[PDB]
């Protein structure tokens, strides 16, 4: 069967372009034990300390960029508590900083994209660094003088899977509107993550040695003019799951002091019961069976399910190449990181000389993974270069 | 130009089955000022306890439905006092609540729809009552028994005008994906709005006079089995803007003590400077010059509003009955109210016996508003009955 366009579009979403941006200020990770104990004026619980290093090191984290220096600490005494009220002081921080890094990642994108921003028709804006109302969402689309009545999504603390998130949404907004073109930005901080050391908390601990801050912005839309625009990659199938078996895995509590994790139940073994069928079920209509002939980006939240779901698949040791790149120099950017990885495997694939922005690949598989326990997989097609 | 279905759905969406549900406590709007400043425990307070009643008054709120009963407040004295640390506390009430509430909607909704739930593909819940991590689309996912692949989307804290984002997103939902059934809830409560009476903020008090609790849950889908289901609505198009010159009108900062309102620009003149002109943008495809001759659903926030709109329009004032049923019933209820209102314009037009579900029009506006200054506009086209 066949219907007319009306306002629909033609073909498949696709990526058109994509940038990232950071806070200028940054940590390397050799250095962020002494740092992160000095300024949460905790240096006596020695044996943290020591555990901490410990978990530093196996976190492969080179550098993390954050808004928070030692001196916006210094002036927020209560973030570097353990717990302490400073919900208010997280928020002015988060409204200060949030939509501005939002607007570094989108003006680089929209620089690339080479269009006018007066063509972006909508907005999709992820964050778990501050719930602010208005929305970040809001915030950017007056810094950056987009048109008033451009559709905006504002969606807070969905957790670490919104970068799969914001693409299915960008998906269904770019395939449905002729002409559409979606700004997406996952801008994200640790701006309600942060608090000092606690013994009887290590699930607050291990967060301390991964979370870190970044924006991505991306250009999404179906139907390209192939004269002034040029694609990245296809949105094919974007879909979303809860894990069976993974009640209450991963829970994050909004209180006075900030966002405090829970983190009961293994997680790297969920993912591994799971991980299969969920990707096979994405390739399906690809033919692919052979898992080394795609490219791949997977949240690196937890950098032991890179090496669990590495050698259950027996994949090549450099399809991860991009993921775990970002990993060391970036961290986890909660929402963004995703998005960074499939920019960086972009480049990579460009610099490196590959036939496609996939590597050399045409199918790809986006996997994240949050709170629920929740999944998100996003099926790619890659670009000839 | 024509394209193959593939996987899209050929119609608009349409609104398949609406319901509502309310916490079962009650307070009338008539007792409400002796009980608040009772169980705020503020009566010497006279002067502002004399000002509350006036602004009680002329809300023309009969009663409301709120979780927060006498005895809730007595064992969480914080959320009473005007600002104490009580965060958690809210939160803790919004997890047992705010997912239960939208589970009795949802439940009515899909007996009316008669589809098995198993046929529910997508799921819109709209909440500024609380933010969980997992959300409460999470829980309700759990709670109803839904499919582990169903498609969320969980929006958080966006203010009064999410109601229209819901139907929004859910249109192009239905519309981009063939055989999808969008379950769209609204659950909201004023948990993180309640707090007690202080002379030096009089914005917190007026938000105390018609915040209240309730939730709306609809079924949304194209291409209708009209063997066994039967659309109430369609869904034509939705729409949002940013009105000049509203830079700060509506602002609610989330604080250790929950939100917070400040509204210094005057949102009456706001709406008033710009209704027409949206109006008349909504009906541009539809052929209607007469504003009378469409059904309407304003979002009641500021029943000032109605009656400007009213007058401005020269409404007949019959028209916005809906409207003021369910603002003298239930009072604000955040994002479900517009949808309270379709779900009552939609009973009354069948009990009265219009030829419609539009109270005997085909074309309808619905219009919300919130922090932006934002203004979400759906174009509805009703039903033969």
């Amino acid at each position: 069967e066949w219907v007319r366009k009306a306002d629909r579009a033609a073909g498949p979403a696709a990526v058109l372009a994509m940038a990232t941006a950071n806070p200028s200020n940054f940590y390397l990770q050799s250095d962020f034990p002494d740092f992160y104990f000095r300024v949460t004026r905790s240096d006596h619980m020695s044996d943290l300390k020591e555990k901490f290093k410990r978990i530093c090191k196996k976190t492969t984290v080179r550098k993390r960029h954050m808004i928070l220096t030692e001196e916006i600490l210094n002036k927020n005494p209560a973030i570097a508590d353990y717990w302490s009220p400073s919900l208010a002081a997280r928020h002015d921080l988060a409204l200060a900083n949030i939509p501005q890094l939002g607007k570094e990642a989108a003006d680089k994108a929209i620089k690339e994209w080479g269009q006018p921003k007066s063509k972006i028709t909508h907005l999709v804006f992820c964050t778990s660094a501050g719930v602010l109302m208005p929305g970040a969402d809001y915030q950017l689309t007056m810094l950056l003088g987009l048109n008033p009545s451009i559709s905006r999504l504002m969606l807070h603390n969905l957790g670490c899977y919104a970068g799969g998130t914001a693409l299915r949404v960008a998906k269904d907004l770019a395939e449905n509107n002729g002409g559409a073109r979606v700004l997406v930005v996952c801008s994200e901080a640790n701006l309600l993550f942060f608090r000092g050391p606690s013994e009887t908390h290590i699930d607050a601990l291990i967060t301390q040695s991964l979370f870190a801050d970044g924006a991505a912005a991306l250009i999404v839309g179906s139907d390209p003019d192939l004269q002034t625009e040029s694609p990245l990659y296809e949105l094919i199938s974007a879909s979303q799951r809860i894990l069976p078996e993974s009640e209450d895995a991963i829970v994050g509590r909004l209180t006075e002091a900030g966002l405090v994790p829970y983190l009961p139940k293994d997680i790297p073994k969920l993912v591994s019961t799971n991980i299969r069928s969920i990707l096979e079920d994405a390739l399906a209509p690809t033919g692919v069976q052979d898992w080394n002939s795609i490219f791949w980006i997977i949240h690196p939240g937890m950098p032991a399910i890179l090496d669990q779901t590495e050698k259950l698949l027996q994949l090549d040791k450099e399809k991860l190449k991009a993921t775990r790149h970002v990993l060391s120099e970036f961290g986890n950017m909660f929402s963004a990181t995703v998005l960074f990885i499939l920019d960086q495997l972009r480049k990579g694939a460009v610099a490196e000389g590959k036939s496609t922005t996939g590597e050399g690949c045409e199918w790809g598989v986006l996997f994240s993974f949050g709170p629920g326990f929740t999944v998100e997989t996003v099926l790619l097609r890659s670009v000839a270069t």
